[PDB]
């Protein structure tokens, strides 16, 4: 198992791509803590890691509406305000939980599925991206650090990816979204769920210590 | 006078970038509304503007702190949060308030005094560099929106600039600073407040039309 | 004049962005030496920069046939080898010639006129986008060598701009391709080759002293 | 079993760069490696190989050339600036077309370039090494999304701060200036094992990578970052 004997930390393990992350990292022998705790309440991410005990790997798994179409002129305080709480202040409460032991023992993995709406204009989700872009900082500024503890922090920036928040099935059946999908991704296809969570046992595993800080496009050529 | 005519509403006059502009605006032939108010305060935007009246070219100017060498585990909630109420949530007030004019006109410009910080990884300055983050995904975000428009959206990416909040004389004037600046910065100096508003002054210009949701790194060579 | 003084020497003149370049670089204050040498030749470079003297600014203009549609098994060997002959091996001998007397003097401005296809994918421009790659690593690598004698090397990313070589008359006169321009362009318009020209200037002028192996993308937006 | 059960993978110019460890993990993975050794500088010679060869599943692109660290822009002459495209630039392409056709037949393809981080940020003293490693990168850029099309996955491994021979050969790294340098500049503080790299390449190859389309991905310690 090429995550034998590790204990994974899972953040809102029913959202998102908690799912696949579970699933592919079971089988390669791991223990997925799938943790449910609401982040964005001050304390609660303190609590989680004391609950935890010992973790070897962090996925932060967040995500929030980009309430697609929303022009810059509609977005107002709340749904600004929303992104922010819900996908970027949570991130740094739950790695900055963790950290401690990782630094004890100099060794550690932070995963964080991310957004190529980080890396590259997308139409109609503005303060989604900026909240994406927000959490692609985080892990250029924090990667550098922590890899002098030897902890490795990276983040997917992925699209076009099935999930409930964003590739529902209603919205992916649509005429319309097939022909905009085949213009703008040059493989053709969405990702599946597990071929995302593929790569991030990989950036989970120690096959991957090497890599610190790095924002991997997961997008089926969508921003190269 | 590469400015004639136009009216120009700059933020936080006082604070960062704000004395260089005003300089080097004005001698461009440009009235500059030199603003104080504080866009923390939901509301103030849009009065600002109300009262400003016509504007050809927000110049969105802040800065915060960026508490150098407080380590992750030592960035706690109210400095997190600080860094963004600071520099993030009014950046996006402050733009959806002029947006309106500029999109009866078919013409506008937004110029963002940002960081390098938002670029490449900078020591030492955790939620800060996460927080330029921000600022860059909203220039990039709303860039190519505003752009439809005739709506110019750019982001200075500057670091190793004069300013009270980063480099102060006290910083600048240690042998050690400079020695390792010298390190790090290719041109081994640093710019001048007013270089770095002659390069805000071109992207101000209708000189730089063509010019939609870029990051210039202003920076000596720092991110290169 | 903003190049008052100043002699400028351009390459290739009257192709690619050169007419543009002597009419906004003559109109501040300029000496432009128009060459028309063929610099794929071992010992012309050399010999240009003997002939032009004092040179303040040189303007790297080079541009081939981009052989738009040709796919990757098509690029045989002959088209492959010209790319690289006519706009990257001359880009370091004319720069390698004028090096000399900016090291001496501790000045110099160098404006690579490139392409946007060196910063993200445009569709079949295989070779070609290859070797403005190269045009790109050049200005990268270069920039911070020739900037501790304080000289500036800087790349143009350009795209969607007039010129016979890429978007002549009779090319962005047709409705086609108006439409595909207006979906990928969020500005929705060709630049002139001025407004190009306005940006090199900029680059050319003491006014960007703090712009060290930068690529500004000059594109509409299309690679934001 | 194996990650790469089955699969018949060319690697270019196998006894320089990474290609021993590429051999050794790939193989590990169930590969059947054809381990070429033929100079590519050669027209016609990359077609040949790929004929000679067979059934391919992945090509492993990987050259080298001597970075000549040190050697200034004026002293970058037109031979050395030569050499470096004639030998990592134009044998790229070469060999991606010459394997192309079947790969397109198929609908399927890997393809995997051990590249350099010069190719994505400043490196010192490395002129017309890094351009010629600029193009490589421009390459899968562009090639990438063409090639995705058609189910064909082309990647490039952006690397430095990494076991070679060609780049961190023992007299190189043994100085105090060449430590000191590293811990500077490489956040994680030490170079990388070539099994390490091949671990990337053996990701980016295998089909749990699918969805990997013309990318730079950085395997230099966090230099770049
Ligand atoms: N899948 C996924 C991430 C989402 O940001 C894509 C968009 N827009
Ligand atoms: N000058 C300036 C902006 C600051 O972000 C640089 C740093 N650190
Ligand atoms: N104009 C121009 C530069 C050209 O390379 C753009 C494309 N394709
Ligand atoms: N190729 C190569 C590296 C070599 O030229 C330097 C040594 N030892
Ligand atoms: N500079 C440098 C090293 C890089 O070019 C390849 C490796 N490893």
């Amino acid at each position: 198992g090429r995550l034998a004997g590790k204990r994974v930390l899972l953040t809102n393990a029913d959202a998102y791509m908690g799912e696949a992350t579970v699933q592919v990292f079971e089988e390669e022998g791991a223990e997925v803590i799938a943790d449910h705790t609401d982040l964005t309440k001050v304390g609660a991410a303190e609590e989680v890691v004391e609950r935890a005990g010992h973790i070897d790997v962090l996925v932060a798994n967040f995500a929030v509406d980009a309430h697609f179409g929303v022009t810059v002129l509609e977005t107002d305080e709340e749904l600004w305000q929303t992104a922010y709480e819900t996908i970027v202040h949570p991130l740094h409460r739950i790695c900055r939980a963790v950290l401690p032991q990782f630094y004890e023992r100099n060794k550690g993995k932070i995963v964080v599925y991310g957004s190529a709406a980080a890396m590259r204009y997308q139409e109609g989700a503005l303060a989604y991206s900026t909240a994406r872009f927000a959490q692609r900082g985080y892990v250029t500024a924090l990667g550098p650090e922590a890899a002098r503890h030897n902890v490795n922090v990276n983040f997917i920036a992925q699209h076009w990816t099935q999930n409930k928040e964003y590739f529902w099935p209603e919205r992916i059946a649509t005429d319309e979204f097939k022909e905009d999908m085949a213009r703008r991704v040059p493989l053709g296809r969405l990702a599946t769920a597990r071929e995302d969570a593929l790569l991030a046992l990989f950036l989970a595993s120690d096959e991957s210590d090497f890599i610190v800080g790095k924002s991997i496009e997961f997008d089926g050529g969508w921003a190269t």
